[PDB]
């Protein structure tokens, strides 16, 4: 009926979100181990690489929805878009990205991820070049709130509508329930042009994860709930695959059961 | 040969394996070309067996990155103790070891098997069983009671022979010597400088015999090899740095017969 309470709880909880702990929890080993091809990191990168490798997802502008403190989700993307917008709710995350953009030593090191992306893209690109291009193509880092009908605000800086959207582990991680999730998907969809593409990666059947002091409440979603929401938002689903989280990667940082990858094209 | 007593490993790694010659990003540089020759050759599946020996390793490992997944027993060698020490520092992940990761990465990249560079380094470190003294000017370069399994199924040698031979004849004889280490029907991957007469290694100034591709080809023949492949990389101007007067690099894939 009324979305304010749940959304308020969410915003409250994220005030405690610690980027460094979150990076360590999910992007340092064992989950950040890119050597095991059956690991989640390599699967995520592979979903992205293969999708962009079709040549079917291109344009001038791309918006990454809920970037947090991570850039891996753009490694394969960056060679297909001149203009990239990164976004996040939390200033601290936006500053994390700032540190990487300035190429500071105190910044999180993504070079393994950059290398791995070069590896599976199979074009013999060195990772320093991939990183240099991503840094050059990120044109802005913006506040965002997906619960707003205009997630970027009014008169945003972003080129709208975008040719493509990327969003990894955001919607389910900030929506108290499925209806909120659906509305969030509707909101970000207004930023995408008709015939444009959305690459959505997320947690399956997760109810909580840790980011330092912050223990965050997640709406657990299934593949089928994800498919239906995409259709409900005006997408044709081109691809929807599932990674089942291996027991050895269940580290107590969350109760994630799996990860989904969706390639969807906005009808129009 | 006394000149090699002033040879500084770090200065050599600096001159040849750090930028610009060590930049692997540009596909037209010497580093990537070398790795490609090695990778492509092994990818054929025709160079294989159980044991491999690297002749004149110096302080470098890149020349075995593609090799290591085809040979369970690897022997590295050099004339200088300091080079063997520098190798030991990398093989044992000791302090102040040279950083080869860029090369491991590129080998993984070129090979295209989706392998992470750490697994690659791990395997190489696991398969190098020993680092031995050696002198190619000796009829038995490894000495008599060598811990090395002989004959080897395959040899690798990069920038050693021409770099240690006053003249063509010495070069030919040294090739003769190392060839005795190789099992008949075995393979030799030989990489070397073309038309070079000197190079620097810190305080060391080394004399080199300037050799041509045809001269390299004829040497292998005269040593009893069938030349399966012989390619030339011409050294671009921007990689002419003042550390030597190398004109090009040759890669030769030869088979003892
Ligand atoms: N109301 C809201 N609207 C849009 N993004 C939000 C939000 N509340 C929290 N977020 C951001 O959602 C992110 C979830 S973490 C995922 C980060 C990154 N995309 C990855 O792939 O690892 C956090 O960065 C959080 O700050
Ligand atoms: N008389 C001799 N017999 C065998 N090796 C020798 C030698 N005199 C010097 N060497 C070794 O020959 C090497 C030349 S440079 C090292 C080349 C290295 N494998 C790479 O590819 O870059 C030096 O390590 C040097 O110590
Ligand atoms: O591999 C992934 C990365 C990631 C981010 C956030 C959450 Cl809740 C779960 C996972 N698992
Ligand atoms: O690229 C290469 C590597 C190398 C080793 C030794 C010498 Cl004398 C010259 C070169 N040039």
């Amino acid at each position: 009926p009324d979305s304010a309470p749940g959304q308020a709880a969410v915003a409250s909880a994220y005030q405690r979100f610690e980027p460094r702990a979150y990076l360590r929890n999910n992007y340092a080993p064992p989950r950040g181990d890119l050597c095991n091809p059956n690991g989640v990191g390599p699967w995520k990168l592979r979903c992205l690489a293969q999708t962009f490798a079709t040549g079917e997802v291109s344009g001038r502008t791309l918006i990454d929805i809920g970037s947090g403190p991570t850039v891996y989700q753009l490694l394969s993307a960056c060679s297909h878009f001149e203009d990239i917008t990164m976004t996040d709710f939390l200033e601290v995350n936006r500053q994390e990205l700032g540190r990487w953009l300035q190429e500071e030593p105190g910044a999180f090191n993504w070079s393994m991820y950059s290398q791995h992306a070069c590896l599976i893209e199979g074009k013999g690109e060195c990772w320093q070049d991939k990183e240099r291009q991503l840094r050059a193509r990120v044109k802005r880092v913006l506040p965002i709130d997906v619960h707003q009908p205009q997630p970027l605000g009014a008169g945003s800086p972003a080129p709208l509508p975008a040719d493509a959207l990327v969003s990894a582990f955001c919607l389910e991680a900030v929506s108290p329930d499925l209806a909120s999730f659906q509305r969030a998907l509707d909101h970000i969809t207004t930023l995408l042009r008709p015939g444009g593409h959305l690459l959505l990666i997320g947690a399956l059947e997760e109810s909580w994860y840790l980011a330092g002091e912050a223990r965050l409440t997640v709406v657990p979603v299934s593949e089928e709930e994800v498919r239906e929401a995409l259709v409900r938002s005006g997408y044709k689903v081109r691809d929807l695959r599932t990674y089942i989280m291996p027991a050895h990667l269940q580290t107590g940082v969350d109760d994630v059961k799996g990860v989904f990858f969706a390639w969807a094209q906005k009808v129009g």
